[PDB]
């Protein structure tokens, strides 16, 4: 489990540096001659320590030149390619953008081994679920002051309390803070049903059924509280 990020030819590439720096580095400062023979085969070593010391296997994917032929053929190519170009090119200054152009070959490969995954909205989670549930804890209290305050009612707007202190006691207490039954998915559609059931039912628990099934509802939500049942 993301054992390693890096891998050989990424984590390598920034050693080879120094193997080159040695041979480009020494192209400088030196007579007019032995400039070239260095260039060309102080190269072979430096290319051959990276190559020595990129040795690496992964059989667990298919590919076992295919990876490293990448980095190779990129880089040879570029090497031979920008070294050809200075026979063709203009004696004006053949020598400096021969070597200036391996440099942005060599560079752009490290643009371009890199993983380039960017995956937009990889789908995250917002909240964590466990929490919120707490909340439960006034919404059970605030529903007394909705039960009395209605049952206080002749017999008519005890559903209107209900609906003006459930959704504003609710919102009002937490006005700036999940403004809407929302906080506990599930109401919204089973508190639907309260007018689908409050309208042809048994003319004896119209009432008690509102009053049971809402504090029985959120009761089972109140178990919640003490395992979410995690996968």
């Amino acid at each position: 489990p993301a054992g390693k990020a890096t891998t050989e030819e990424q984590k390598l590439i920034e050693k080879i540096n120094a193997g080159f720096k040695a041979a480009l580095a020494a192209a400088a400062g030196v007579q007019p001659a032995d400039k070239y023979r260095t260039f060309v085969a102080t190269f072979g070593a430096a290319s051959n320590k990276a190559f020595a010391e990129g040795l690496s296997g992964e059989p667990k994917g298919a590919a076992e030149s295919s990876s490293k032929a990448a980095l190779t053929s990129k880089l040879d190519a570029a090497y031979k390619l920008a070294y050809k170009t200075a026979e063709g090119a203009t004696p004006e200054a053949k020598y400096d953008a021969y070597v200036a152009t391996l440099s942005e070959a060599l560079r752009i490969i490290a643009g371009t081994l890199e993983v380039h995954a960017v995956k937009p909205a990889a789908e995250e989670v917002k909240v964590i679920p466990a929490g919120e549930l707490q909340v439960i804890e006034k919404v059970d209290a605030a529903f007394k002051v909705a039960a009395t305050a209605a049952n206080a009612a002749p017999a008519n707007d005890k559903f209107t309390v209900f609906e003006a202190a459930f959704n504003d006691a609710i919102k009002a207490s937490t006005g700036g803070a999940y403004e809407s039954y929302k906080f506990i998915p599930a109401l919204e559609a089973a508190v639907k049903q309260a007018y689908a059931a409050t309208v042809a039912t048994a003319p004896e628990v119209k009432y008690t059924v509102f009053e049971t099934a809402l504090k029985k509802a959120i009761t089972a939500m109140s178990e919640a509280q003490k395992a979410a049942k995690p996968a």
